[PDB]
């Protein structure tokens, strides 16, 4: 219950599926470059209920993610979106033209968006994030450095309700308009019961 792998829980690595098996910075984990993301399979409902579960016990979560980024893109890392089609409960978005990292909650009818700014992570290079969202707070670190934050305008549980698994549906590198990400990706985890600064130090970092 502590670490929930989206590329693994999706079955992204079966072969021939809207995705390319790479190398990445981790030596010992498969890196998934995406051909089309509306062909990555979606994480099975049963998978998606725990990980809203564990959301819903610790009020929050920590998203570690690693990604090679088209620059000038806009590339959605990965997306709560609405099985009847009619949009997206919850986004996390590498903004390459704003040079943030944009974070979308749709509480009902009501898309609130904010951005976490000085956070440019479309460049052609690797680069790794450590997201750590708790009530209505946002933290991001980029890398073994640089913390910037954010405040979203409801909690983060307020999105992640009860039986939010009957109306959504987690999706991996695919967005709402031609977001899809443009790029390579690796890694990209749920943590629970940790903090970043216990994760920093678990990479090296100082």
């Amino acid at each position: 219950n502590s670490v929930f792998d989206i590329f693994e829980l999706t079955g992204a690595a079966r072969k021939g599926s809207g995705r390319r098996l790479v190398k990445g910075p981790d030596p010992s984990s498969p890196a998934f470059r995406i051909e089309d993301a509306n062909l990555i399979p979606p994480v099975p409902d049963d998978k998606f209920q725990d990980l809203v579960d564990a959301v819903r016990t610790e009020k929050g979560f920590l998203l570690l993610a690693s990604l090679r980024q088209m620059k000038k893109t806009r590339g959605t890392l990965l997306a709560l979106e609405r099985k009847d089609h009619s949009g997206q409960v919850f986004s996390v978005v590498s903004n390459g033209k704003a040079g943030t990292l944009d974070l979308s909650l749709t509480v009902q009818g009501k898309q609130h968006v904010v951005s976490v700014e000085e956070a440019l992570l479309a460049t052609g290079q690797w680069k790794s994030i450590t997201l750590f969202v708790q009530e209505d707070r946002a933290q991001l670190y980029i890398d073994c450095e640089k913390m910037e934050n954010a405040e979203l305008d409801v909690p983060i549980q307020s999105v992640f309700t009860r039986d939010l698994a009957s109306i959504a549906r987690l999706r991996i590198a695919k967005g709402g308009v031609n977001d899809n990400f443009q790029g390579v990706l690796q890694n990209v985890r749920f943590v629970f019961g940790t903090t970043p600064e216990d994760i920093l130090r678990n990479k090296g970092c100082s």
